[PDB]
């Protein structure tokens, strides 16, 4: 049972298919139409069922041509309102019916952000995009909003004819809208069963450019050129992933580069990965986010977490798989560099939450907690650490990659728990039980804090970052003169990023140090979003007032939560910036993504 869903669970009935027909109305900021769910009974004498909804207006519910009775429960906060539907005939086990629900979303749907023309690149057209993971699909349409159920889907989306709709599906044609010649209808088919958190929709002035045999990059016109460059490794990454995980089953792999307020680095919507434009560094150095999303086509989209309590299964294995893709592209020493960095990030999260915090457990209990509130690097990096540890315990990456491929084949098209994974692990490594049985499973899976064992990391590419960081940390005033732009000559962009992360762990530094750093390195001029984020955190935590406008601007000119939340928090913790941070949030909040608006408010202890 899925503590985050209010719907009938899979033991009662399962949605097999969705046919969505909707119209996007930028005036009223609503999606309007019909969600026809083919539902299979899993019980004898099934007479009613419950769906998830969130701020939906239900117009009617039709089964075999007739309106049927339904009622909406009391809103249960971020869970929304359960909707009980009375079936007109009782269903036997395995019997399937179609339930046609007419509905309209609210302008305040937590799944959606509606952008005015001035919020887009082009300035002439508005824009809409969705983000359903974890539990926002219910705010677009009535569903069993739980990853324990997988369905296929078809859709027809009516939009102003000057715009383009895309979804997490194969494009199946466009036509003028028969009802309305100022409109176009775009068609979509997803033949592979998916959890409903993978439903996605974007509408805007989108253009496309081919960048691989099964990849087009979509964006507003202003970003297409840089995007085609930035993500040019996509096909080579997909070929590697296929080698590691088995056949890519989804057909197309397109990319969509969103406007700056998209809340996440990437989202692995099937057939159409959504990415932040803050990936656009000019040198492909942030493309590991693409390798990550690619990897979810196996770990998460094919084999899926049964409830959000088991999110690590999705994220940890994806980080594991993407670090392999990076290692295949650039070398094992690079794989180690990224893994060791990911340990640093785990250390950071644990210090931030605190070493006893229940959300520092690998497997968590989400009863009564908004998954967006509890979201952090933990399931990613503690998840990965477990896997990298097991890799080294069981005889190395080649051996563990056989397990990973077999694990994907075994649970393709299914939704599973941590016990399913662990059971299969023991099964595959039957001949190595004695080694597995030395693992402290209770602490790894269920204890808070850092894991009980640290894996072994190659240091080769990290040493230079550490050395330059330790020079700055151990420097006194009369050593500042010895730093010079030549210090960076031999560092890659990743190493620069890792130098900054090492240094930021020891923040604050003295203000004269941070001043000298800008004097000699000009970090203010770097466009790399990761590097600039860490440089700006270091400056604010080290109380440099000059950085305040830069950090405010970065927090607001884009909205990827990974950057926007810590920057607003740092700025709120700095007495010289506190009020301006609060007021800037208060000024921007109407125009932010609803989820990011919400969390930034909590983080700032405002309203
Ligand atoms: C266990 N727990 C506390 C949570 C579980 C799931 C989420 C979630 O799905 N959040 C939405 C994630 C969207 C994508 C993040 C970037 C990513 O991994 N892309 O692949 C949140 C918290
Ligand atoms: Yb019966
Ligand atoms: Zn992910």
């Amino acid at each position: 049972v899925d503590t985050c869903s209010l719907a009938s669970p899979a033991s009662v009935c399962r949605t097999k298919h969705l046919h969505l027909r909707c119209s996007v109305d930028f005036t009223r900021r609503t999606l309007t139409g019909t969600a026809a769910l083919t539902v299979q009974s899993q019980e004898d004498n099934l007479r009613s069922l419950v769906l998830d909804t969130k701020d939906l207006t239900i117009e009617k519910v039709v089964i075999n041509g007739q309106e049927v009775k339904y009622a909406l429960g009391e809103r249960q906060s971020y869970k929304g309102s359960p909707m009980e539907i009375s079936l007109p005939i009782a269903l036997s086990k395995n019997q399937e019916i179609v339930i046609e629900i007419s509905f309209e979303t609210s302008p305040k749907s937590s799944a959606l952000q509606w952008l005015t023309p001035e919020q887009t690149s082009g300035k002439e057209h508005p824009y809409l995009f969705s983000q359903c993971q974890a539990i926002h699909c219910r705010a677009i349409l009535p569903c069993q909003d739980t990853p324990s159920v997988k369905l296929t889907y078809t859709a027809e989306v009516s939009v102003p004819k000057e715009l383009v709709a895309l979804m997490s599906a194969i494009r199946d044609g466009e036509t003028p809208d028969p009802e309305d010649p100022s409109r176009k209808i775009y068609k979509f088919i997803q033949k592979v069963p998916i959890p409903c958190y993978l439903i996605a929709l974007v509408v805007g002035a989108l253009e496309s450019r081919q960048i691989g045999p099964r990849t087009l990059v979509w964006s507003e016109k202003e970003q297409v050129e840089k995007s085609a460059y930035e993500f040019s490794e996509t096909e080579s990454m997909l070929k590697i992933a296929e080698d590691l995980g088995g056949p890519y089953v989804w057909g197309q792999y397109d990319l969509l580069v969103l406007p700056p307020s998209f809340p996440y680095g990437g989202m692995e919507n099937p057939c159409l990965t959504f990415v932040t434009p803050t990936l656009l560094a000019g040198d492909k150095s942030l493309s590991n986010v693409i390798a990550h999303e690619i990897s979810h086509s196996w770990t998460g989209n094919l084999v899926t977490n049964k409830t959000w309590d088991h999110f690590w299964l999705n994220e940890g294995h994806t980080v594991y798989l993407e670090r392999h893709i990076c290692g295949r592209l650039f070398g094992e020493k690079f794989r180690h560099f990224n893994a060791l960095g990911g340990w640093g990030e785990l250390q950071n999260s644990v210090k931030t939450f605190g070493e006893t915090h229940p959300f520092t457990k690998l497997v968590v209990d989400l009863t009564d907690i908004d998954p967006d509130v509890a979201y952090s690097s933990v399931p990613y990096e503690k998840g990965f650490a477990l896997l990298f540890y097991l890799e080294q315990l069981l005889g190395g990456p080649e051996i563990f990659l056989g397990f990973l491929k077999a694990y994907v084949e075994k649970f393709s098209y299914k939704s599973i728990t941590t016990d399913d994974w662990k059971d299969f692990l023991y099964s595959y490594f039957k001949d190595k039980v004695d080694v597995l049985n030395q693992v402290d499973w209770n602490a790894w899976l269920y204890s808070p804090g850092l894991p009980p064992i640290k894996p072994n990391y190659d240091m080769t590419l990290t040493n230079a970052c550490i050395a330059l960081s330790q020079r700055w940390i151990t420097a006194k005033e009369d050593d500042l003169n010895s730093f010079n732009a030549t210090d960076l000559k031999d560092l890659s962009s990743h190493q620069l990023n890792e130098f900054l992360a090492q240094t930021l762990q020891r923040a604050p530094l003295p203000l004269g140090h941070i001043k000298r750093m800008q004097e000699v390195y000009n970090f203010n001029a770097i466009n790399n979003s990761e590097i600039r984020f860490r440089w700006l955190r270091l400056c604010i935590q080290s109380k440099w007032e000059d950085a305040i406008p830069l950090a405010l601007k970065m927090a607001t000119e884009q909205g990827r939560m990974k950057f926007t939340r810590p920057l607003f928090k740092d700025l709120a913790a700095f007495d010289k910036s506190h009020d301006q941070a609060v007021r800037t949030y208060q000024e921007h909040k109407a125009s932010m993504h609803p989820v990011t608006a919400m969390l930034v408010g909590k983080d700032l202890k405002v309203d």
